[PDB]
């Protein structure tokens, strides 16, 4: 169907495995050299980019008002090609959203499209010990290997997967105010 299709096609264009020293990550590709990851992926100086040793040119943690982690970072990656304009699927606003998807590349045998159910917009939580915002919460049994991975409908692009506790997952929301 056009939702699989959709989520096929963000894999396929704006997705990339991000390898820092903490592991491989799904990277989302907003726009032009701009890549987004989970903040605890630690994204240093440089990082691989499907293998490929990649230097970051500037590398922004997102924080709230109240300086909490939003466990999104924007990387601005020193290389040629450029991701389609993704901005657009993202929403303005907070918001809770049935039967929802997971897109996944990174730590996967190929890429794979995970139905999650359906989504809300639960607040804070600890994610090991640390107060993180603008959670979006699925009842499903998320593992190692998924973060970064991209939650989306069809024409939506949601947030990026950050953790789990073996019953509920948990996407950094993705905001079109913190790309324009
Ligand atoms: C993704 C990390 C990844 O793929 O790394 C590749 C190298 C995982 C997903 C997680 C694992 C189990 N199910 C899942 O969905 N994320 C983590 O393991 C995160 C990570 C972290 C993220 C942000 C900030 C600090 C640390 C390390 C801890 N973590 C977790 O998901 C923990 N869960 C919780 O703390 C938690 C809190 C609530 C309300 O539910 N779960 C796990 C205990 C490891």
């Amino acid at each position: 169907g056009p939702e699989e299709e959709f989520g096929m096609s963000l894999i396929k264009h704006n997705s990339c495995v991000i390898t820092t020293e903490n592991g491989k990550f799904t990277g989302l590709g907003v726009y032009d050299r701009f890549v987004v990851v989970p903040t605890h992926a630690d994204p240093g100086k440089e990082i691989q980019v499907d293998g490929i040793t990649t230097k970051v040119i500037d590398s922004y943690d997102l924080y709230n008002k109240n300086g909490i982690k939003l466990e999104i970072t924007v990387l601005k990656l020193d290389r040629n090609e450029k991701f389609r304009d993704i901005r657009r699927y993202i929403p303005n606003n907070e918001d809770d959203y049935p039967n929802c998807n997971l897109a996944l590349l990174a730590n996967q045998p190929e890429p794979t499209i995970i139905n999650v159910g359906d989504v809300v917009s639960y607040g804070n939580i600890l994610l090991s010990g640390n107060q993180t915002a603008r959670m979006l919460k699925y009842s499903y049994p998320t593992k190692s290997g998924y973060c970064g991975g991209v939650l989306y409908k069809i024409g939506q692009v949601l947030g990026i997967h950050v953790g789990g506790n073996g019953r509920d997952g948990f996407s950094a929301m993705l905001l079109r105010s913190y790309f324009t």
